[PDB]
């Protein structure tokens, strides 16, 4: 867990920024490996609680955490993802077929029922969260607002409502603060539009609050260009209200699964 600074080379190329600081590309001796480091009381806390639920997780389709290093500020060191999130890739690859976009979004329903079963919540299952090794191959980042849910609950209750990502959002998380792996089922419906947009922003134009007035009328965002109807579907399964009646990763990532092989057969 605890990284030698002396083996850490970073570059001055900046990889992302947020409120935390910035991400920057970076190289660790193992073999050297190019490594995304993520570089920094409330914020360091937050990093280390980040750094913590990583360690724990071992799938294809999630960013492996190397380590983390204290020196000039607290950094969060990951595995690279050279080609980068899944949203901008898009927008710059326009002619992306539409098999290669069922092939990504269900490796992330891979990685994704994966955290299902370790019973973790991600809370932050956005298009710009996944992030691509190769064309062919997508994984899930940013687990920042991820928690390890108790043993006696199947959902985290937050306490207060921060600086969250509302668009992403199931309605028991805006109304009732409860964010289950069913939760992160709605984030990944809103994923899936993203992806076959070709990394437009959902709900455009619209306020948060508009968002939830629009969804409380049954209303969901329309078909995107392209996208096949049985894909439409499962966005709008996804999209279930009602948080009982919503499909869990296991039955998303097999729907999926059999879409995927009938396309590539
Ligand atoms: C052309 C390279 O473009 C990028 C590659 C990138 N590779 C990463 C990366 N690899 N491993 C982790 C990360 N980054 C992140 O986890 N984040 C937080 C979600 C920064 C986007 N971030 C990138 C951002 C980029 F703009």
């Amino acid at each position: 867990v605890y990284l030698d600074r002396k083996l850490l080379t970073l570059e001055d190329k900046e990889l992302g920024s947020g409120n935390f600081g910035t991400v920057k590309k970076g190289y660790y001796q193992m073999v050297v490996k190019t490594v995304a480091v993520k570089i920094l009381p409330a914020l360091k806390d937050e990093l280390l609680a980040e750094a913590n639920v990583m360690q724990q997780l071992d799938n294809p389709y999630i960013v492996r955490m190397i380590g983390i290093c204290e020196a000039e500020s607290w950094m969060l060191v990951m595995e690279m993802a050279e080609l980068g999130p899944l949203n901008k890739y898009l927008q710059q690859n326009r002619h992306v077929k539409d098999k290669n976009i069922i092939e990504l979004v269900h490796q992330v329903s891979m990685g994704m029922k994966y955290l299902e079963e370790s019973n973790f919540v991600h809370r932050d299952l956005a298009a710009r969260n996944v992030l691509l090794v190769t064309q062919h191959y997508a994984k899930i980042s940013d687990f920042g607002l991820s928690k390890a849910l108790r043993a006696d609950e199947n959902y985290y209750k937050a306490q207060t409502h921060g600086k969250w990502p509302v668009k992403w959002y199931a309605p028991e998380c805006i109304n009732y603060y409860k964010f289950s792996s069913k939760s992160d089922v709605w984030s990944f419906g809103v994923l899936m539009w993203e992806a076959f947009s070709y990394g437009q922003k959902p709900y455009r134009g619209m306020k948060g609050s508009e968002v939830t007035a629009m969804l409380e009328k049954g209303e969901r965002m329309g078909c995107p260009a392209g996208c096949p109807r049985e894909m439409y579907d499962l966005m709008n399964l996804c999209w279930t209200y009602d948080v009982e009646n919503r499909p869990g990763f296991a039955a998303v990532e097999l729907r999926l699964r059999n879409y995927y092989y009938d396309v590539v057969n």
